[PDB]
């Protein structure tokens, strides 16, 4: 049986990343112990209390639930009643990393590839009524120069049966620059605050991840450098509330700034779906080719 994996025979070979309570590393799956094994993504959970295991092996059932080209493939389980979740290996690293390293070597051509891409990954992930909520370059990984998957779950939320939105009552991790008004005010998650945040992938993917231009950066100084804490929640629904939007990327084309801003709709029912975002950017593609 493939899909059980012996924990013993999982070799740590390097840190891949960390946030909150999980990491992943890349191990060799090696019971032969010659090194020949195959090299897999592994995730855990860093302080793996009760009610983080609950979450995590739902966060597993997600995953093995989603079979995409766009998003990453689950391998499999290890038990020790600790939780590995196994993964395939994408040896590019995730896309934020990818795209500042090549930075414009990468074209306009490419980078809707990848949006196209993305996108896919979208769609298909709210045809199971699930809400990612943490939708952001540094969760997109690179598995070669013509592919990306979406790479991680660890916010990704069931909607309720009767409910097309989410409300999280108690929130840990908020990546409250890429979240919609609504989630920002009310902790409301929905097909439409993962399209919201999609604009914002757009938007770091035509900045090529420029750090002074990064949406932290550039949201931080609309509201003032000098707001903290809960404070810059505060400031920053007043300006959303108001239009105030991230820039336009320099020499982004016309076309890729609209969808972004038609993303940013403060009126829920005005945002795109994923559905016509992909048709549309298969679209330019296709213009542009
Ligand atoms: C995207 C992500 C989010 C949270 C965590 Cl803990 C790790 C990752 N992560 C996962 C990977 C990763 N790399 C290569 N293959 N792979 C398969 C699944 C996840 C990965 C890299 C990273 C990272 N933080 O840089």
């Amino acid at each position: 049986d493939p899909t059980q994996f012996e924990e013993r025979h999982l070799k740590f070979l390097q840190q891949l990343g960390k946030g909150n309570f999980g990491s992943v590393e890349m191990c060799r799956y090696d019971p032969l112990q010659d090194n020949t094994g195959e090299v897999v993504a592994v995730k855990k959970l860093q302080h793996s209390t009760e009610e983080h295991l609950r979450d995590f092996e739902r966060e597993i059932e997600i995953l093995k639930s989603l079979q995409h080209d766009n998003i990453v493939k689950y391998k499999g389980v290890c038990y020790s009643r600790n939780l590995k979740l196994i993964m395939e290996y994408l040896p590019y690293g995730s896309l934020r990393d990818y795209l500042q390293k090549h930075k414009e070597r990468i074209d306009h051509i490419k980078l809707l590839q990848y949006t196209s891409q993305i996108c896919k990954g979208m769609e298909y992930l709210g045809t199971k009524r699930y809400i990612h909520r943490d939708l952001a370059t540094r969760n997109i990984l690179v598995e070669n120069e013509n592919r990306v998957k979406i790479g991680d779950f660890g916010l990704t939320k069931v909607l309720p049966q009767d409910k097309e939105y989410y409300k999280v009552k108690e929130p840990g991790e908020s990546p409250i620059f890429w979240y919609a008004p609504e989630s920002l005010t009310e902790s409301k998650f929905s097909v439409a605050s993962d399209v919201w945040s999609f604009g914002v992938v757009l938007y770091e993917l035509f900045t090529y991840i420029e750090k002074s231009k990064s949406p932290p950066a550039e949201f931080m100084r609309m509201i003032g450098n000098d707001k903290q804490g809960q404070m810059i929640v505060f400031h920053l629904i007043e300006l959303l509330k108001n239009n105030g939007r991230l820039p336009r990327p320099d020499g982004c084309p016309d076309e890729i700034y609209m969808i972004m801003t038609e993303c940013w709709n403060n009126n829920v029912n005005q945002r795109p779906s994923f559905r016509d975002l992909a048709l549309r950017v298969d679209q330019i593609r296709d213009n542009m080719a």
